[PDB]
């Protein structure tokens, strides 16, 4: 033995192993298809940023097989768009390229491969967040002018100023109604007309039996 302790501890800095392993974690937590996945993702990068080498593993570590490649596919788009530009200081005359995002001294372009990167891992065909009210519709059996006004929240719950919600919304309470409902709509004939209408039109949605009164 001769005294404890002895020379000899690589520590290195380039996101370890039990690095990948809390990922894993923190993202076994995030939902399918939701902003929880991906923004762990940016947490790590922007934790200790995983060089091309780490984001390789990383790519067969969190994300597919199929995934890896189409990703894979996304940065040879990215790159080419770098490299095609000469990238800030890149060394096209070397030929490799995450040897560069691995070198300890470009901290340009290592930089805009993290970036890059989580492009391409939010570029996939389900890296983020979806529109609830892609599958909100008004129930056979369900309170329509409840549901109308759930409608537009749910909506604004991710309806982008970008984009419409006046109509989607208009949209989301007839062209997503139960058939009972699209019937009453029609049945009713003012489809094309406000809101306010449709609140008017399910206010009763029921045929009016009576015979004389008293």
């Amino acid at each position: 033995h001769h005294h404890h302790h002895s020379s000899g501890h690589i520590e290195g800095r380039h996101m370890q192993m039990k690095d990948l392993q809390a990922i894993k974690q923190e993202v076994s937590q995030a939902a399918p298809g939701s902003p929880q996945f991906m923004q762990t993702i940016r947490l790590a990068v922007q934790q200790f940023d995983p060089t091309a080498k780490d984001l390789q593993d990383l790519l067969q570590y969190l994300c597919s097989s199929l995934v890896a490649s189409l990703h894979h596919q996304q940065l040879d788009s990215l790159i080419s768009e770098a490299e095609t530009r000469g990238i800030t200081g890149y060394n096209p005359l070397a030929g490799p390229l995450r040897v560069q995002a691995n070198n300890p001294q470009q901290q340009g372009l290592r930089r805009e491969y993290q970036q890059l990167w989580l492009a391409a891992f939010a570029a996939l065909p389900g890296s983020a967040k979806d529109p609830s009210w892609a599958s909100i519709l008004q129930g056979l059996e369900e309170p329509y002018h409840a549901f109308v006004e759930r409608l537009n929240i749910a909506l604004d719950n991710g309806l982008p100023e970008g984009t419409p919600k006046d109509p989607i919304l208009r949209s989301l309470a007839y062209s997503n109604a139960n058939k009972e409902c699209q019937k009453l709509l029609q049945a009713r004939g003012h489809t094309n007309s406000p809101l306010g209408d449709m609140l008017r039109a399910c206010q009763t949605w029921t045929p009016k039996d009576k015979t004389k009164v008293l």
